[PDB]
């Protein structure tokens, strides 16, 4: 089986995670770095950095971006529950619905899901996090 299908099932997603966006907030101005995976592959032409209090930063970027662009099927936030929940609140505040996941163990729906190290979904989420971080650290 494919990791994307397994991710869909783990998170009980309504939609297949065809487009995943990943966001990291870093401090050196605050910069939000955003990566894009399409069908599991990075799409570097679609990467973004926003120049702009990590919760306020996430809120601003989420609202700036999704007032101009379609939601992904899944948003990954390189952070734990506080950042994940900041993104969820920001989306709700503008009347938009998209699942948000992070890593604390997966952070999802105000809960944590511990996965075995080699679980394919954990491995995929780590890959997304690592690409998010690679892009951020490069600025």
């Amino acid at each position: 089986m494919e990791a994307l299908e397994e991710l869909m099932k783990l998170l009980n997603m309504k939609d297949f995670p065809y487009r995943i966006e990943g966001i990291d907030i870093s401090h050196l101005y605050t910069v939000a770095s955003l990566v894009v995976f399409e069908d599991g592959f990075p799409k570097k032409g679609d990467y973004r950095r926003y120049k702009i209090d990590d919760y306020e930063s996430i809120r601003t970027v989420v609202k700036r971006r999704y007032s101009k662009h379609p939601l992904p099927n899944l948003l990954f936030v390189d952070g734990g529950i506080g950042q994940v929940n900041a993104a969820i609140e920001a989306l709700k505040e503008i009347g938009k619905d998209c699942p948000v996941v992070g890593l604390a163990t997966v952070v999802f729906e105000n809960r944590e899901i511990h996965l075995p190290h080699d679980h394919p979904v954990l491995r995929l989420l780590v890959q997304i996090r690592d690409e998010t971080h690679r892009f951020a650290v490069s600025y």
